């Protein structure tokens, strides 16, 4: 029950390499990528974003096994980084982490490729 297979634990530490960042400066950048506010709070949104993702959508699929693989939950967080860098400006902070964490998401994977 458990013990994870190797794939769920490579799927689990690459979305833990992104929840856990934290900068130079301390700043843990996930923080603001874990939920999205609802379509009440935030319409505008939901109507210029095709397919919402937040962290939280990421871990419960993942938690259901519904990644068969490594690129599958990749595809996801890019989704997510690239709806922050839709909505938001490219002077925004949003924006800012998006890209860094993108940076640690490719890196994360080209750092396990062997496991
Ligand atoms: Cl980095």
């Amino acid at each position: 029950s458990k013990y994870m297979t190797p794939m769920q634990q490579k799927l689990n530490e690459v979305y833990e390499a992104v929840k856990n960042y934290t900068d130079k400066r301390g700043r843990r950048l996930s923080a603001i990528f874990l939920r999205l506010p609802s379509r009440s709070e935030l319409p505008d949104y939901y109507l210029t974003i095709k397919k919402p993702m937040d962290m939280e959508k990421i871990r419960s699929h993942m938690m259901a096994n519904k990644y068969q693989d490594i690129d599958s939950m990749v595809e996801d967080f890019v989704m997510m980084f690239n709806n922050a860098c839709t909505y938001n400006e490219p002077e925004s902070l949003i924006y800012k982490d998006a890209l860094v964490l993108h940076k640690v998401l490719l890196e994360t994977r080209r750092d396990l490729e062997g496991d």
